[PDB]
């Protein structure tokens, strides 16, 4: 029930990430513009939910009649906002693979016979509403489904689970309801969920600042550990599986995400508990043979050793700061969770590109 | 060397811990009240050094002339002075068995033959600084021994080493030198390190406070970490050993130290790098036979939720905060590194009796 994005036909609000997690509250999105500005602002988190922020904002537009009048005209103004859409956050691709979607259905929606203006405005609407549903209904789907298999994995036989998670992947990193948080959420209906444990996520503090304000909103069971109780959580509070996000699963399902991703599958294979990659199909990058031909981005040294404005760290160490890590999918003990459903690595690729 | 206290006869000064790492002040100490009012401000970290610092402020006052008067005047202003001490911070016991032997050196020379006020008092002074030196040398030695150990394990053929260490071990901790971190100031002057990383340490930070503080001050070759980034770290940047102190180890080697070392050394495994706890033998308790004895300390949540005084967690959310993790000794396939030099779990308890 939280949600990061708010939509109705007219409306859209999002919730403004800079504010959390001392106070949350939502905006009023009226403009292309608007978004394009939030999301430069960082006010809207997650690459799906950037760009589904971007679309519905194009969405409100039309329904309040902007664009044309004509078709090319309209087609035009489309287009021309989607690509400036692209603009605001390139980081990622969800926004640019929406936008050539609605661009083609524009189009596709602009050579038919008899075609006409109002039926370009109702269908790129309906095509951006769509997208809201499916994105939502898909993230619900890898809860569901993640959900299940992990039961099946850990306690058959009825009986609960203790999950910890890593980062954020909820409602305020997706359109809503989330990934590896929507595993959780799933668990938590069931009336299956024991706890969950959630690290800080050091040096961006997501987990601490964002998985936590989730935790606590649904009142899910829940505590917070730092990044280094990991291994003694394991050992000592009974958690019985892993569930983490993705930012990039390739072709044979080594798993790019925030760093100490790859330590949590190293220390759930010592204390023998599966480890599960919870990631849309389209988090998953089958060009990429494997994890050796991804370039681990590096952010500036001053956002681990400052924080809040004021620098923690001692003067002039040297200081190291990837902002993600690989996990080599041998350690992918549980299996990678999409919304098609539950594989083993070495299935994905054949699986993600053969059913529906 | 980095010298958080720095000592000669009649003369004490003490780095004030609460203002680093942006400042270094040294404060002048001549008085065994203004030591205790330092230990409770807590400008004094570590149980050895807290311990030193105090047997020391008394030593300027015994080199002061304060004692007396007669000699069983003196024994008797000894034997308060480290009573009191021990008031300050009493969650390290290196000060009450400071306390109890130095008293004990102040009886027996009090029982001697023709024992004069005098004699007893340099006796008490010359005391003090041999423990200090003796402190000093055994640090030394787990630098020197371990960094020997480790060459050999690691680089027999020569060249260089990378070191991965956690919270603070160096001079921030101890006397002087340090234990985990004098293995890498032993590997640096040798010319024989290639890199030392430190990680943050959460929640009380004191690798990205103190040990990044110690590496750039003796300007060895550093890089600080978050605790996550440990297993990136092994298998990108090239860490050789993993070398961390102790709070307890026990008779079978098993190691309670700060919260984070019992995750370090699974990672250490996965990489097949060999994980070395260096730890002075009066660290090493014999009472105990397995880490299944010890009990963890959980400190308070806010110290983990707040950084600086604001809060960075989410409002609500429960918190787990224990001080310490203990690592089995079947991880420690470096070694324990005492001050006589590195030894395999199964050979401590021998070793040490």
């Amino acid at each position: 029930t939280l949600e990061a994005i708010r939509y109705s036909r007219g409306s859209l609000q999002i919730l403004d990430q800079l504010l959390l997690p001392k106070q949350s509250r939502y905006e009023a999105v009226g403009s292309v513009h608007q978004a394009w500005e939030a999301i430069r602002a960082m006010k809207v988190r997650g690459a799906p939910a950037i760009a589904l922020v971007g679309c519905l904002s194009l969405a409100v537009e039309l329904q309040a009649g902007a664009g044309g009048p004509g078709l090319a005209a309209l087609v035009a103004f489309v287009r021309d906002k989607l690509s400036f859409l692209v603009t605001a956050r390139p980081t990622a691709v969800n926004m640019a693979r929406a936008a050539r979607d609605l661009a083609d259905v524009a189009a596709r929606e602009a050579e038919r016979e008899g075609a006409t203006e109002e039926a370009v405005r109702e269908r790129v609407i309906c095509c951006t509403e769509d997208m809201l549903e499916k994105d939502l209904r898909d993230n619900r789907s890898i809860g569901d489904l993640g959900a299940r298999h992990l039961l099946e994995r850990v306690a058959p036989s009825g009986g609960k689970v203790t999950v910890l998670t890593h980062c954020n992947t909820g409602a305020l990193a997706t359109a809503g309801y989330g990934t590896a948080l929507g595993v959780i959420r799933s668990l938590h209906s069931l009336g299956r969920l024991e706890h969950a444990f959630c690290t800080e996520t050091r040096p961006y503090n997501q987990g601490a600042r964002l998985t936590a304000f989730e935790l606590v909103y649904e009142q899910i069971p829940a505590t917070l550990i730092t990044d280094s109780m990991v291994a003694a959580a394991m050992a000592h509070r009974g958690v019985s599986a892993v569930v983490v996000g993705a930012d990039r699963v390739v072709a044979n399902g080594d798993t790019a995400n925030k760093v100490g991703t790859y330590q949590l599958a190293i220390v759930a294979k010592h204390h023998g508990i599966p480890f599960y990659v919870a990631a849309p199909s389209y988090s998953c990058d089958l060009r990429l043979e494997t994890g050796k031909e991804i370039i681990i981005e590096e952010r500036p040294g001053q956002e681990l050793t400052d924080v809040n404005g004021v620098r923690i760290a001692a003067p002039g160490i040297g200081v190291w700061n990837p902002a993600f890590d690989v996990t080599p999918h041998d350690l992918i003990t549980g299996g990678i969770i999409t919304e098609l459903g539950v594989f083993a690595p070495e299935e994905l690729r054949t699986a993600l590109t053969t059913t529906i």
